[PDB]
């Protein structure tokens, strides 16, 4: 179970963001560490909105089946606080943020090399958890953190990690739903409890395209109506500018799930790109 933490030892501090029916802050933990030394460390604080309180379960059930497995590209999360009035969220706080905001900003000293880097770390954590098969539902680049930047003097490369799913799309509306076109495949529109593992192989893809093409939307100026009906013709994403994973991404969002490679075909396809 989770690590319970009091109200009392812990600070909020600037807003960082919303996500589904939730809102972000940085904040500062006082806690004992190793040693017994006293450390006052940096969290992120997800709230649960207070309109939206009947979704708690969910809440708390994305971070939990996050927090029984353990991995290098996997948000740590402290614990929670059920204390009080809110539902909240503690997690490690990561630098740099979310990964679309980061494509965004950085567009023209991204390369295809980091690009690859990011890629394949993306996909050894959802090779993780296919192994373990559990379903992350909500693949994203907004939900992907950058921890570290690239160091090309160093050699050190970047290094991501993927956040909790947040409020599983079974139980969500379907309004939201349709403006996850096209993160949500095809059979979740149709029916959300098609949630399977198939379905991250589709996002992955998505994802993918995100990162081609330095923090754009797919389909943004798609209106709901209209995303629909993009799946309906079975529409496939224009391939990104720097073409050299339009191949993958197709691949990935196959309208067939039973048709998406496995991670470790990805992996494999990622690591045959160079000279
Ligand atoms: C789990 C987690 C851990 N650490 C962090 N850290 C973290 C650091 C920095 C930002 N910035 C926000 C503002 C940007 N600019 C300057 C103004 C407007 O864009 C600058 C970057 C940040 F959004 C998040 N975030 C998360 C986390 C968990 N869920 N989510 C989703 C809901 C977004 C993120």
């Amino acid at each position: 179970v989770f690590h319970k933490i009091r109200n009392e030892d812990l600070i909020f501090n600037e807003s960082l963001g919303q996500g589904t029916f939730t809102k972000i802050f940085k904040g500062v933990r006082r806690e004992v560490g190793d040693y017994g030394q006293l450390h006052e460390t940096e969290v992120l604080l997800k709230v649960l909105d207070k309109a939206h309180r009947n979704y708690s379960e969910s809440f708390f059930e994305a971070a939990s089946m996050m927090s029984k497995l353990s991995h290098k590209h996997l948000v740590l999360n402290y614990g929670v606080c059920f204390c009080g009035d809110e539902n909240i969220l503690v997690q490690e706080f990561v630098k740099f943020g979310s990964l679309d905001t980061y494509l965004k900003k950085n567009k023209n000293c991204i390369n295809i090399l980091w690009k690859l880097e990011v890629a394949k770390q993306l996909a050894w954590a959802m090779h993780f958890l296919e192994e373990n098969t559990l379903i992350h539902g909500n693949v994203c680049a907004k939900n992907i953190l950058l921890i570290r930047e690239e160091d090309r003097k160093t050699g050190n490369p970047p290094f991501i990690k993927l956040s909790d799913p947040g409020i599983s799309i079974t139980v969500l509306p379907k309004d939201i739903l349709q403006e996850r076109i096209p993160w949500v495949p095809p059979e979740c529109i149709e029916n959300p409890k098609n949630l399977n593992l198939a379905t991250d192989k589709w996002s992955f893809g998505t994802t993918l395209w995100e990162i081609c093409s330095g923090g754009d939307k797919p389909l943004s100026a798609l209106d709901s109506q209209r995303k629909l009906q993009f799946y309906e013709d079975r529409h496939q994403l224009p391939a990104p500018k720097a073409a050299e994973l339009a191949n993958l991404i197709n691949n990935c969002m196959d309208y067939e799930p039973d048709h998406r490679p496995s991670f470790r075909a990805i992996i494999r396809d990622l690591n045959s790109l160079f000279t």
